[PDB]
């Protein structure tokens, strides 16, 4: 038992209320969207701050977000059930845009129309040469041939699902006096309890360079009764089943302007309903960053300084975590010109409120043991 | 031995029928005199592009090109082209070497200022108070840690090699073979240049503007023939391998321009060499057509039958591509640009197929 998280109401799109984070000026949190629950706070950060961080991310060395992946998709189903998951519509075809809703398939690699096809037309998998296999076409050919044609594929960092660099800095005790108070004042701004913020992912500093996406995700799996997160699990390293990211919020730091390109797109934002079967169509990929971010729902300009923030998960009903919100599906749009660099907090919340609790509680026990 | 045969151009848009197969009759047309660039339509067979890409795709492509790992006054006076006392974005951007394998826009350059500080009124401009307050160490050591994606390269794209001499796929050879009739050259001159280079540029790559070779001196050797040892390519012969869903052309930027001034090519705002940003303000862009050629020469005549300067006109690159992949092959013809090398490392090659 923790009590109930604190959810900040949206009220309305474009709502601005006067929130005091430092006692220096005042800072305005403006409503972006109700689906998903998404803010906007001007000047957030200083222009010094956000230099601090981009030069302590440049000392400690970035890393590349993505590997580039070497092989195909690795997971028990026959060739034909796997047809039968493929084939949403149930026509006895699978259409483009039904292996494009499949990322996974890719094994990192991120899949368009073109790089179906240049697929289907190496192993030869569509005589026909319409972008769609037909039951015949499906059953006519060996997977093994498309596992060979992943495992040689050699293709570039803009192929790839995440496009960019980055990585993390402490905030805790032993830190940049700078990069402590941003601890505190986003704490001030989430108005969650000290021990959920505090025990949440590190700072993580990312480098978009010029030519650099993030297609759209979400930043939080889905929630089974079996489902365990990353930062509540007892050891320090795994590969358990049912691992997942479980982040009850995302806040994004603006660290620069962008010369060109470089937006946050939120294709679905305050969208009347979530539809998949109109977010991936043949011809339009809704969730490809690279092409569709001007046909996107909502979209938001990097300004240095300015934090985004926003809630991965819907209310349950009783103060805690619910399903994942679709609607938070977001992603980086292409930089055209210069580089774009962000920072993102991650607030960490365990679904199951018991677990939360038994992992807070025992933190606690640890520094006073050790 | 004999003058190179050098095609005339005659005029932009003249067409001349010529035989290379006696299936077909082929058309080559004038794209521009500078550089001399032909465009041949149909050269290859859509299997033969088919093959190509199939042959390299089993072989395994390999990144184009790796990731990169005297005083100030000296350095200064050499960059400050106008010598107006003042390093204009320009004049380093003009330094492509000075990035190590980066590609600089005026967007780094000024990242870079920013983050060592050499730019206190950040106008983008470094005097040379400016550039004197500086320390070259701080420079190399954003170049130690500078980490950037491919996309940030000069060369952005992956490729192989496939051999063409005797023994290889008959389809190859018989490209070969086209080639040769087409280039009306030694069959020495043929079968002893590079092998055919096969480029994949998936959605994102590019290749910014640069020239097939670099100039002559008295002290520089060929390759094909390692103090100052350049590449020697009379001619490049392009071929485009598929048709490309968007963008990835190939931009001269210069072609058939009145003169050539780098003052204009490479300015703070533009640079028409990068082919991300700038390739729809090259004087003369090709679409990529599947089974069309195009072939150039890299340089100019010397007057007495072989080989002159570069050409500076046959700037050329590859422009970002938007949409798809873009396949590529290119065949190089190499000459020495010494005709007395030449001549005995061709005949001395003749002994090695003899002598085996
Ligand atoms: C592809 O091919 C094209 C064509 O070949 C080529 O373009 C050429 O590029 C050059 C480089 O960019 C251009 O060079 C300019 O020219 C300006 C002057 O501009 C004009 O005059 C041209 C010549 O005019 C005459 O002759 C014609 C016949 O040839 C005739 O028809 C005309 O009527 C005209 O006639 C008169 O003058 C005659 C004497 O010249 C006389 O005999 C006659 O009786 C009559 O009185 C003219 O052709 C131009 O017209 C074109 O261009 C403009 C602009 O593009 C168009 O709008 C227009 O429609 C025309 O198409 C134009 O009218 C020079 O001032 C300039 O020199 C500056 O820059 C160079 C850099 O190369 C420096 O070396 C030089 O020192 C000087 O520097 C200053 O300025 C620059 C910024 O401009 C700064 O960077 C410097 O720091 C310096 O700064 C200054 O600061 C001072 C104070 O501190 C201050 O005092 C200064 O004002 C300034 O602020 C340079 O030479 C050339 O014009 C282009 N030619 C054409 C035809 O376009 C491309 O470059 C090629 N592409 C590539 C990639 O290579
Ligand atoms: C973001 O939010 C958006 C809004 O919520 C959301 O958009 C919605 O998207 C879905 C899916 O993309 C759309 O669903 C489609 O609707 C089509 C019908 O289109 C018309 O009708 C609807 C509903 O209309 C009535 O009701 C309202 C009130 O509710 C009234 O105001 C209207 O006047 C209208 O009135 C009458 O009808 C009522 C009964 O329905 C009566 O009660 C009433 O009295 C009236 O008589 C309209 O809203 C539509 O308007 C929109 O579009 C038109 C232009 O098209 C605009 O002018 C207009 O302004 C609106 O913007 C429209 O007029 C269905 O046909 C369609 O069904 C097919 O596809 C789905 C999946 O996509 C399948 O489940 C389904 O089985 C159908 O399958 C076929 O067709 C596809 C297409 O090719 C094939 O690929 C497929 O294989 C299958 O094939 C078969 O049929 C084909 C022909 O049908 C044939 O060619 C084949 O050969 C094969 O045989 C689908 O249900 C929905 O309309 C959108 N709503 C709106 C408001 O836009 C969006 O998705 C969200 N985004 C994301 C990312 O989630
Ligand atoms: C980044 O761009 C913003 C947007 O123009 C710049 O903000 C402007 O000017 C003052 C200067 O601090 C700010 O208080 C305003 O909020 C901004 N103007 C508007 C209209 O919003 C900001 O200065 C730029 N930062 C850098 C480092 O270039
Ligand atoms: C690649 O594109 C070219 C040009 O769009 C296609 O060529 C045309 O060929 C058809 C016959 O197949 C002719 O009817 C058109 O007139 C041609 N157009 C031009 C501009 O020459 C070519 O078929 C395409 N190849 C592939 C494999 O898609
Ligand atoms: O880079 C952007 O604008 C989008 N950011 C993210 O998806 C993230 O790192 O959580
Ligand atoms: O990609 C293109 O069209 C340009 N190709 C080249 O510059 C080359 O490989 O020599
Ligand atoms: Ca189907
Ligand atoms: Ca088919
Ligand atoms: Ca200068
Ligand atoms: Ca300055
Ligand atoms: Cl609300
Ligand atoms: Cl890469
Ligand atoms: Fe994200
Ligand atoms: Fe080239």
């Amino acid at each position: 038992t923790l009590g109930p998280l604190t959810r900040l109401e949206g009220i309305k799109v474009g709502h601005e209320r006067k929130v005091q984070l430092v006692t220096d000026r005042d800072h305005f949190i403006r409503t972006l969207s109700l689906k998903p629950l998404l803010f906007e706070i001007p000047g957030f950060l200083t222009d010094e701050e956000c230099r601090l961080i981009i030069h302590l991310a440049q000392m400690k060395g970035l890393q590349r977000s993505q590997i580039l992946p070497t092989e195909e998709y690795e997971e028990q189903v026959s060739q034909l059930d796997l047809f039968r998951l493929l084939d949403q519509n149930r026509d006895g075809h699978l259409q483009l845009r039904e292996v494009l809703a499949q990322t996974r398939l890719g094994n990192g690699w991120w899949m368009t129309p073109e790089s179906i096809q240049e697929m289907y037309a190496a192993i030869k998998a569509d005589p026909d040469g319409d972008g769609v296999l037909s039951l015949q076409e499906f059953s006519n050919m060996d997977l093994r041939d498309f596992h060979k044609y992943m495992r040689s594929h050699k293709a570039e960092s803009s192929e790839l699902v995440r496009n960019s660099h980055h990585t993390w800095l402490y905030q805790g005790e032993g830190a940049h006096h700078i990069m402590r108070a941003i601890r505190q004042r986003v704490l001030r701004l989430t108005r969650l309890s000290p021990e959920i913020v505090e025990l949440s992912e590190p700072l993580q500093v990312v480098r978009y360079g010029e030519g650099g996406h993030y297609h759209a995700h979400v930043d939080s799996g889905p929630v089974y009764p079996e489902t365990i997160c990353s930062h509540t699990k007892l050891v320090a390293n795994e590969s358990v089943p049912f691992e997942t990211s479980c982040r009850y919020m995302t806040v994004l730091f603006y660290l620069n302007n962008v010369t060109g390109g470089g937006e946050t797109v939120f294709p679905v934002a305050d969208n009347r309903t979530y539809d998949e079967m109109s977010l991936i169509q043949d011809d339009v990929d809704l969730r490809d960053t690279r092409r569709h971010c001007d046909k996107g729902n909502l979209r938001v300009k990097p300004q240095q300084g300015t934090a985004v923030f926003w809630y991965n998960y819907l209310p349950d009903g009783q103060g805690w975590v619910g399903d994942v919100d679709d609607y938070s599906l977001h992603g980086g749009c292409l930089v055209t010109r210069g580089t774009k660099w962000i920072a993102n907090n991650w607030i960490n919340v365990d679904p199951s409120r018991a677990r939360q609790a038994l992992f807070q509680q025992e933190m606690a026990r640890l520094a006073r043991e050790g």
